[PDB]
């Protein structure tokens, strides 16, 4: 099915870089540098990092979705509307050459599957809500544990995902996150009733992403 096989143009090992806390702009610059290196024939890369607290807005963000307290926002070129990154949220930036003709939806679906599996491996039952990319726990309201916002340029991916581990969720209350006003944002820690850190899930996230891209998630 759609998840089988590989989305990649080259079957070489992904270079996984476990970074620390990296300013949003600095990381964005590195993403672009790595993407150019990939087009020049270099490796596929997966950056895993945390950002200092920041709101970011893709082009589709609407004015009323911005912080109700006037907090500044970084405009960014990924898909999606507004989100927040900060301590305790694991941000992943897969910088991957995709096979052409492109299937960006399938790429997003593979990132979702990777994070669904990470949740499953912790004993949680997460999945998709069609039309609302990312990873959700069912409920009324439904609870979003991971966000996705990507862009593909020159058949190479940019941006990625963000998995809420033990971050303070209060930042999400000041915005309309990803254009959604009828739901909620959660974290692994809130769902499991214990602190689940970024560092505890770094390795399993890396493994899951790399497996999903090549169709070999368990
Ligand atoms: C809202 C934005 C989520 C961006 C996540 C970026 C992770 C690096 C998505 C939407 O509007 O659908």
């Amino acid at each position: 099915g759609a998840m089988a096989g590989s989305i990649r143009s080259k079957l070489s090992a992904i270079d996984v870089r476990q970074l620390g806390t990296v300013d949003y702009r600095t990381a964005w610059q590195l993403q672009r540098e790595l993407a150019d290196a990939r087009v020049a024939g270099g490796a596929d890369t997966l950056l895993l990092l945390e950002h200092p607290a920041v709101y970011t807005a893709g082009r589709r963000t609407e004015t009323h979705e911005r912080p109700i307290d006037g907090t500044p926002v970084v405009d960014t070129d990924r898909g999606g509307k507004i989100t927040w990154h900060g301590p305790g949220q694991l941000v992943g930036y897969p910088i991957i050459g995709l096979a052409e003709p492109l299937d960006v939806v399938n790429y997003v679906r593979r990132l979702e599957e990777s994070l669904i599996q990470v949740c499953a491996d912790l004993g949680l039952h997460a999945g998709r809500v069609d039309g609302r990319s990312g990873v959700w726990l069912p409920g009324r309201p439904a609870r979003k544990v991971a966000a996705i916002g990507v862009r593909v340029s020159r058949a190479t991916t940019l941006h990625g995902f963000a998995l809420n581990c033990d971050c303070d969720l209060a930042a999400f209350t000041a915005i309309v996150p990803c254009g959604i006003s009828d739901a909620a944002v959660t974290s692994l820690s809130a769902e499991l009733g214990r602190t689940v850190t970024v560092d505890e899930v770094r390795a399993t996230v890396a493994a899951a992403v790399c497996a999903a891209l090549d169709g070999v998630l368990p």
